[PDB]
């Protein structure tokens, strides 16, 4: 089992929860985060220090996978909340040991 | 050291704060989370396009243990977390290489 | 690569942002979080049960690194975050087995 960690845009979030959800992948847990901004004007230039980095709202997304759903769960993410702009976000891989189900006691990837 | 992390119920929280901290485990870091919900009514069928998922507030605490520590850990947060119902929430066991504590500079199981 | 998660005081993050900054590490995340308290007063002693802990407003920082960073990291935000009073927070290293920049599909040290 590995846990995904994606940090995306606000606005590409509801295009991200969708993209998971149409495959079945519940169980994420989201949380309000700050991230590297910029933005657009028509101005100004946005300064600093140290060393000019403006902290802005993004979405981080956590969900908890069995290793052969990685990547397809990995393309989903990349897909819905690419734009090609610069902040796009990224995606971590952490490995997890083991998963716990508080409602049964489950454990293994039967859990998830 | 392994990072314990739980993502419960806000009604069971106390419950869960209340039976570590009576084992001598401080340190948890607690984060305002959304996960999974449903609820009850009378009415309605909530639905949602897409895929139905209705993102409700719950709790994330982070604690990291030795391992030796892990298991005790694991059942306090499942008896105090545990309702019956559907979404108690998961608990996942993530290895942690180091810890460094601050104030001390003091690294592996003594700095926790 | 490492993720490394530090746990530090509100009034220390900006010293936190602007020690780590000015050495090129940018793509940090942050999270408002709770932990361990106590604070001054003249008085009072602030009690509880169970057991007396105060969960008070700390900031989560998570950067996610090369191998050989680690260490340049670390000493940084132990510096910078620390005043030498009981609270000011703890690094946890943990493992990523990989990372994805959204924008770029890259992977590996590259994509940070
Ligand atoms: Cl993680
Ligand atoms: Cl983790
Ligand atoms: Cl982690």
């Amino acid at each position: 089992m590995k846990k995904i960690e994606a940090i995306v845009r606000a606005e590409k979030f509801p295009e991200v929860k969708a993209a998971l959800e149409e495959r079945g992948f519940y169980g994420m847990t989201v949380t309000d985060v700050k991230g590297r901004g910029q933005q657009g004007g028509m101005q100004i230039q946005f300064r600093g220090r140290t060393m000019e980095v403006t902290l802005l709202p993004k979405v981080k997304l956590e969900i908890v996978v069995k290793d052969d759903a990685v990547e397809e769960v990995i393309g989903l993410i990349v897909n819905s909340a690419f734009t090609g702009s610069p902040g796009d976000g990224k995606i971590f891989i952490i490995p997890v040991e083991d998963v716990v189900r508080i409602r049964t006691g489950e454990r293994g990837d039967d859990s998830l």
